DNA sequence: AGCGTGGGCTG
DNA sequence: TCAGCCCACGC
């Protein structure tokens, strides 16, 4: 950890320093992307992305054992445990 | 379920 | 730096 948190009402540390600068918008409320469709701005790219598929009904991402479709990975990794019980 | 959102990390 | 994943946790 070879960089700190500045704000001193927060005790955060990281190996990067594109990671300490992502982190540091938490605490400056920065939300740089906007969604066109429903107008909510995010503070990051990524999150934008998966937020869109809200609007759009895209599920990219099909469980292996039954073929139900999800948005996002995460949400397919959580579904799948549950074809053990 | 639906889905917000930060951390770790790759490229 | 940004882009874009996985991963994790929360409600
Ligand atoms: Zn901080
Ligand atoms: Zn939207
Ligand atoms: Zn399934």
């Amino acid at each position: 950890r070879p960089y700190a948190c500045p704000v001193e009402s927060c005790d955060r540390r990281f190996s990067r320093s594109a990671e300490l600068t992502r982190h540091i918008r938490i605490h400056t409320g920065q939300k740089p992307f906007q969604c066109r469709i429903c107008m909510r701005n995010f503070s990051r790219s990524d999150h934008l992305t998966t937020h869109i598929r809200t609007h759009t009904g895209e599920k990219p991402f099909a469980c292996d054992i039954c073929g139900r479709k999800f948005a996002r990975s995460d949400e397919r990794k959580r579904h799948t445990k549950i074809h053990l019980r």
